[PDB]
């Protein structure tokens, strides 16, 4: 299939996202996503992920990420609680936090990944669409040191295969 | 059949509760298109080239609340506006604590509208950054204290800047 069909590339072209090499393969970046080793990915039922995204305030300190028209926005901080109101998965954030409507009912998929970069690890969370398109991540969060809580990492290799 | 300018203002007059986007989808159009047919007063619009330069501006300005729509999530970022950087790519921000961080292509931004447009059924301000396609890449919207109520220095400085570009 594609994953065999092209994983040439990673990691020999090392440092490839797979939102980038959707252009090559021109696939989506979900393609890309189902595409990679089984070590890489946990693909998940995209189906109210508002519970899996309810259990992110424990975790602690992470970034969500959105890109749109090819900006990026990254907000560094825990994620909010949540509730479901007017029909939307809304804000809970009380200060520097994430705010403030997330209709999930339109997202497809959700995708735990853990690809390494540059050398080093990358571990977040790929919101994903029917249309496969890319919603936005949410990437571990890191100490004052560059890298990761050692807690979090557990809880996301020990979401495979699941708790 | 009326100009695209009596649409929009008749949609005002009838639902002002309606966002330019929800009203770009009434009369199938760009967000771009209705913004730039909203009453004269209501809007200046300023070459994306400038984008930058007003960014650089808002740092000074205090909090503000920067808001992006992606598959119909909505994304909101209550803070200070994050000094900024040209470098490779992007503009890249400087952020510190709460404030917001990433790149900003604002080579892709082909134009930058001070839209004046109540919000909820409340005074609001916020600078629009529009692509090519006239898809609204992001919004900044004016910051408010902890009464609800907007911040008198940023309305006064918007409204100038507004008024500047409208020449």
């Amino acid at each position: 299939s594609l994953q065999q069909q092209v994983a040439q590339l990673l990691e020999q072209q090392p440092t490839l996202l797979p939102a980038a090499m959707a252009e090559q393969l021109n696939v989506t970046e979900f393609d890309i996503v189902h595409a990679l080793p089984e070590e890489m990915v946990a693909v998940v039922d995209g189906s109210h992920a508002q519970t899996i995204l309810e259990s992110l305030p424990e975790w602690g300190p992470v970034t969500t990420i959105m890109t749109i028209a090819g900006s990026i926005f990254e907000v560094k901080a825990p994620f909010p609680k949540g509730k479901v109101a007017r029909g939307y998965y809304n804000l809970m954030g009380r200060d520097g936090e994430l705010h403030g409507h997330l209709k999930l009912e339109n997202i497809s998929h959700v995708a735990l990944v853990s690809k390494p970069f540059m050398g080093r690890e990358s571990h977040y969370f790929g919101f994903f669409t029917a249309q496969g398109e890319n919603a936005f991540k949410i990437y571990l969060g890191r100490d004052e040191k560059r890298e990761l809580i050692p807690e979090q990492v557990a809880r996301f290799k020990a979401m495979q295969q699941q708790h």
